[PDB]
């Protein structure tokens, strides 16, 4: 069962979630993903790194691609808040990814 | 396999094909409902009406919702093609339904 992006905040660190929109923003910076995902809700910031199960997949992904996401919520690093976000303080560890589209 | 919503044209009728994206238009006249589906690529409509066992999901449909679909193309019926679409000419007559999203 999922929740929509702005259902998610930092009362949720710690639980694994399942998120479905599409990419907003893909970016990658030093080896590790950001992918902002965009649904009737809003943004949530999805991060994979190289040892997640998710970071091939995660590397296929492009502006505009459907995704559902599972991964564990946890708080943004130090300095890193968006203010201008609802679920700004917060994003998703990357597990596991789908691209509903063709690679 | 997917295929992008505007990859389908006028070679694919009577193929059974499979899309996903996000409703951008929900319209429902005379118990059919007509959806607009949304990705990357840009808009392909969808046709379901009560005869479908994807109908009764298919009145779920929220804008912006995720939805992967699978269905029938055809022609649009004359007079209903539209051509200020790049798939204004046919339709995917809706056979199964996923939201992807809580609905």
């Amino acid at each position: 069962r999922s929740h929509f992006c702005t259902e998610i905040s930092e009362k949720d660190v710690g639980k694994i979630v399942k998120v479905a929109g599409w990419c907003n923003t893909y970016r990658d910076h030093g080896g590790v993903v950001f992918i902002d995902l965009r649904d009737k809700s809003g943004l949530v910031q999805l991060v994979c790194d190289p040892s997640s199960k998710a970071y091939e997949k995660a590397l296929e992904v492009r502006s505009e691609f459907v995704l559902v996401a599972k991964g564990k919520v946890r708080l943004r690093g130090a300095g890193l808040e968006n203010p201008k976000l609802k679920t700004g303080k917060i994003e998703i560890v990357l597990e596991e990814l789908i691209i509903e589209n063709k690679s």
